[PDB]
């Protein structure tokens, strides 16, 4: 019954998921002075103009904006990646207050939230097969800081009222994820894992350097969500982030 609380939070996950203390766990702190520019990186390609969103879902840990991944359309390629990776969902991690909420950190700085756009390697045919492979997934990570509103986010913010509790979903078509990207695609990359159970070490992390700004009101609405199910005592969905994990035998590379 894993979660983020005292008796079920990240310090407990290793019991049911021993890979929590593995060799390539995420997230990590990005030490900007130890990251090295890698000229072997090729241009990053984020091709989301044919993306088809379908639904949004409160899964009791975050909320997922789900996409139609039955065909080739919204894909991530280039950069550190070999081949083609298809967009399946995005979600966020956020805090109780603006000084925390991100998973990755930058020189130990915690941002207010972190967006994860999740893609799977089409050479493995389905998501399920891809998460049995050391290069099965690519997650594009984008930090959120609080200041001006992100217009492209507001459609998400306004449907959250309709999925307050665990297991609730709503139709969510025609959402364009290009509206959540910053201007620059400068990034850091490293091999890692899912940041929640089952913590599978199947992910190429691509973390953009440029945060997007969202408004206080927008993130305040994220914090109105619930971890609990309908009719249960209210546990606000906040601080659904895993702290930074040991880097071990890894190097973080810069695209810039
Ligand atoms: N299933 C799943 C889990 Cl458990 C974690 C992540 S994450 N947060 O992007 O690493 C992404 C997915 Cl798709
Ligand atoms: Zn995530």
């Amino acid at each position: 019954h894993w979660g983020y609380g005292k008796h079920n939070g990240p310090e407990h996950w290793h019991k049911d998921f021993p890979i929590a203390k593995g060799e390539r766990q995420s997230p990590v702190d990005i030490d900007t002075h130890t990251a090295k520019y890698d000229p072997s990186l090729k241009p990053l390609s984020v091709s989301y103009d044919q993306a088809t969103s379908l639904r949004i879902l409160n899964n009791g840990h975050a909320f997922n904006v789900e996409f139609d991944d039955s065909q080739d359309k919204a894909v991530l390629k280039g950069g550190p990646l070999d081949g083609t990776y298809r967009l399946i969902q995005f979600h966020f991690h956020w805090g109780s207050l603006d000084g925390q909420g991100s998973e990755h950190t930058v020189d130990k700085k915690k941002y207010a939230a972190e967006l994860h756009l999740v893609h799977w390697n089409t050479k493995y045919g389905d998501f399920g097969k891809a998460v049995q492979q050391p290069d099965g997934l690519a997650v594009l990570g984008i930090f959120l800081k609080v200041g001006s509103a992100k217009p492209g986010l507001q459609k998400v913010v306004d449907v959250l009222d309709s999925i307050k509790t665990k297991g609730k979903s709503a139709d969510f078509t025609n959402f364009d994820p290009r509206g959540l990207l910053p201007e620059s695609l400068d990034y850091w990359t490293y091999p890692g894992s899912l940041t929640t159970p089952p913590l599978l070490e199947c992910v190429t992390w691509i973390v953009l350097k440029e945060p997007i700004s969202v408004s206080s009101e927008q993130v305040l609405k994220f914090r109105k969500l619930n971890f609990n199910g309908e009719g249960e005592p209210e546990e606000l969905m906040v601080d659904n982030w895993r702290p930074a994990q040991p880097l071990k035998n890894r190097q973080i590379k810069a695209s810039f």
